[PDB]
């Protein structure tokens, strides 16, 4: 006899075609089976009528690493229907490194003495020994590595340094890491050069895991940084996978036309992925960027001055007599929200069909970018159904089928018999990301119950207390 049977309702598998009117089994961990399920005998028949049941949304993009630990509920995320999470990108993981004041990006991670990791396999454990509500993929970062290697930074690395990054990166996926990220964009890593990023990210093609990437630069030179990110794929010879992707900056406005093109032409002759999030303006640490700091720009968070957080940084610079970008440094550390992309180019960006979607949300943040509380359901209720930007069954492929292939979690991503139970009820009628920027809090509407591994952890909206997410090998 089946656990439970989710019956009644529409099932939208994962696998980018049309739902279809169908029940679906469970019992224990695994989807039983799926279709008209009455004569199979369950010790719960829930009705789900004129609900859609789809799989659970993979996050594509997360700085989920600390979270897990000191929020295992992960409410942010099973709320948006969320049942896996992959995490330590752009380069910034939470292990290995034990460092009582890491630099920025790495802090955006921090709550206070969080990084205490000495090896990556002691952060898995962890994990393990308290698993969180979800499901976690965790890939190992570069920045994060240099930084427990490097006693400066502001260089390249040298051959023993390389060798010392390189092992760590090693023995995390050995232990079960997923891929390793990069982010050289920031300053922990804006000095490596394109061969020390390969030579650490070697062990990749022996473990089979994945190069995801921030790139370098995603607004002017956003060109060089995909060549760049093209160069490193086939060097390693494995997937890559390119972070958020955008066109930031007014000067490079409309360009997603240009580089969606030079990335479909790489996609013919080498493995190349990309990810997402439904919205125009960017989230991270504070920084001196013109480009970043062109438009509206808020604090998130600031360390030297609490009492920031929430206010507009033109506001704070203008009473402080200095433009934005001076103000910058007597503010840090400090996290902001950047309003530097334009609509047009974020849905050419989303429709694209190969994009997955991620959300890149920063939960520790004080006053967060929305992305943390509304992307999924953002794309399946604002741009699928009330803009018609694709079909409901692509904008959930772009959230489980396609994500799970893309990152080989086995098993996961579809409706189907013998896959794991990570599964979603929504209502496609009102699914809607409620979180604005004004309140980035506000839980999703329209998501009825979440499932990770045949357990409900999101039911009546709120956490069931199941802790039933396991650390993923890829
Ligand atoms: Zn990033």
């Amino acid at each position: 006899p089946f656990d439970y049977i989710l019956s009644g309702g529409t099932v939208i598998d994962g696998t980018n075609a049309p739902g279809r009117l169908a029940d679906v089994g469970v019992r224990g961990d695994r989807i039983a089976a799926v279709g008209d399920l009455s004569a199979s005998s369950a010790r719960r028949r829930i009705d789900v009528a004129g609900k859609v049941v789809s799989p659970g949304f993979i996050d594509s993009h997360t700085h989920d690493d600390n979270y897990l630990l000191k929020h295992r509920d992960m409410t942010p995320k099973i709320s948006q229907g969320v049942t896996t999470v992959v995490t330590g990108n752009c380069g910034i993981s939470l292990a290995p490194l034990a460092h009582a004041n890491p630099p920025a990006p790495l802090d955006l991670l921090d709550e206070g003495g969080s990084f205490r990791f000495a090896r990556f396999s002691d952060y898995l454990e962890a994990l393990r020994a308290a698993p969180p509500a979800v499901n976690a993929a965790c890939m190992v970062g570069h920045s994060t590595l240099r930084a427990a290697v490097m006693p400066d930074l502001r260089r390249e690395a040298t051959a023993d340094e390389i060798q010392a990054m390189q092992a760590l990166a090693d023995d995390a996926l050995a232990s079960g890491a997923i891929g390793i990220s990069t982010g050289a964009f920031y300053p922990p890593a804006a000095h490596a050069s394109t061969e020390e990023i390969i030579e650490v990210c070697r062990p990749l093609i022996t473990h089979g895991g994945v190069y995801a990437t921030h790139m370098r630069d995603e607004g002017e030179h956003i060109v060089q940084a995909l060549e760049e990110t093209f160069r490193i794929g086939r060097e390693l010879d494995v997937p890559v996978v390119i972070s958020h992707h955008k066109v930031m900056g007014k000067l490079n406005f409309g360009r997603s036309k240009e580089t969606l093109a030079l990335i479909e032409a790489a996609m013919a002759s080498q493995d190349v992925s990309l990810d997402a999030y439904p919205y125009v303006a960017g989230s991270t640490m504070l920084k001196q960027d013109r480009v970043l700091l062109a438009g509206r720009t808020l604090i998130t968070w600031c360390k030297p001055y609490p009492e920031l957080s929430g206010r507009d940084l033109e506001e704070i610079a203008a009473e402080r007599g200095k433009s934005k970008y001076d103000v910058v440094p007597e503010l840090q550390p400090a996290g902001a929200i950047y309003f530097m992309m334009d609509e047009p180019d974020v849905q050419r960006i989303l429709a694209f069909g190969p994009t997955m979607i991620g959300s890149a949300g920063l939960p520790h943040d004080e006053r967060p970018h929305p992305r943390l509380w509304g992307t999924f359901p953002r794309v399946l209720g604002h741009y699928s159904r009330d803009l018609g930007l694709f079909p409901l069954e692509t904008a959930v492929w772009k959230m489980t089928g396609l994500t799970a292939a893309k990152f080989g979690l086995a098993e996961r991503g579809q409706v189907q018999p013998g896959y794991y139970a990570d599964l979603v009820v929504f209502d496609p009628a009102t699914v809607a990301d409620s979180a604005t920027f004004e309140h980035p809090t506000e839980r999703a509407a329209g998501i009825h119950s979440v499932y990770v591994n045949g357990a409900a952890v999101w039911e009546d909206q709120s956490f069931t207390g199941q802790h039933a997410g396991r650390v993923l090998n890829r």
